């Protein structure tokens, strides 16, 4: 794009310098493919393409936020279709998968702590910018290498999720004022991450394991909650418990969520 051109945007880039691949994970990501950025002999993803609008909205959105643990942004292409998006490429993968076929030994309890302090700081991060995830969970999150982990958000729901609201929501991952009322808010991404601490603790089991879709709101009003994986340390379990209070107001928010995490990390790891 000309840098003096009216209409200029960095992030705009040449859909030649692209050598675009397969699909990304056997097509489970939907529109998105491996893709070699030529000028840097470097891999990446590729999300292509009325949801034209819907996608250059989620383009713009990218373009505000960098942080080590959110999903980085390469580049776009969407001066004229077919539209793109380019970010890094993760090696290992979403982090669900990865949790279920590691080795254990190799991730330990230091490393579980490890991902879940590196997520609150995604997640801490995006608090202070006003965002809401609305969709947090393993499934969501990337592996690197040295165990890097990374929130990202690749609109799954119409690619777990089961019609409702209109819309398909993950049930077992959302907070009970927004699957009464539809209300998301930063509380509600809170509630999702204790679900994905649940996950970690368990290298990638299912949520509320046998429980029926039907039964979980109810149940979670007369106070019932997922119990203390095995092996999970009782302060995780403990920040497990406040991240799942019924009144949003009275969960914590990602900074302190964050904070604890650090000081239990350095203490485990020195
Ligand atoms: C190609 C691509 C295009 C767009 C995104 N977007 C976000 O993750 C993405 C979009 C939007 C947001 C934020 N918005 C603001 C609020 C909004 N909600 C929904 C209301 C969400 C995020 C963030 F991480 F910040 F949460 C990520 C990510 C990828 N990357 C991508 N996709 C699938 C598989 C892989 C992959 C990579 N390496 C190895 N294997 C697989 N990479």
């Amino acid at each position: 794009m000309d840098p003096s051109s009216p209409n200029y945007d960095k992030w705009e880039m040449e859909r030649t310098d692209i050598t675009m691949k397969h699909k990304l994970g056997g097509g489970q990501y939907g529109e998105v493919y491996e893709g070699v950025w030529k000028k840097y002999s470097l891999t990446v993803a590729v999300k292509t393409l009325m949801e034209v609008e819907e996608f250059l909205k989620e383009a713009a959105v990218m373009k505000e936020i960098k942080h080590p643990n959110l999903v980085q942004l390469l580049g776009v292409c969407t001066r004229e279709p077919p539209f793109y998006i380019i970010t890094e490429f993760m090696t290992y993968g979403n982090l669900l998968d990865y949790l279920r076929e590691c080795n254990r030994q190799e991730v330990n309890a230091v490393v579980l702590l490890y991902m879940a302090t590196q997520i609150s700081s995604a997640m801490e991060y995006l608090e202070k910018k006003n965002f809401i995830h609305r969709d947090l969970a393993a499934r969501n999150c990337l592996v690197g290498e040295n165990h890097l982990v990374k929130v990202a958000d690749f609109g799954l729901s119409r690619l777990t999720y089961t019609a409702h609201a209109g819309a398909k929501f993950p049930i077992k991952w959302t907070a009970p004022e927004s699957l009464a009322y539809n209300k998301f808010s930063i509380k509600s991404d809170v509630w999702a991450f204790g679900v994905l601490l649940w996950e970690i603790a368990t290298y990638g089991m299912s949520p509320y394991p046998g429980i029926d879709l039907s039964q979980v709101y109810e149940l979670l009003e007369k106070d019932y909650r997922m119990e203390r994986p095995e092996g999970c340390p009782e302060k995780v379990y403990e920040l497990m418990r406040a991240c799942w209070q019924w009144n949003p107001s009275d969960r914590p928010s990602f900074a302190e969520i964050h904070q604890a995490f650090e000081t239990m990390f350095q203490e485990s790891s020195i």
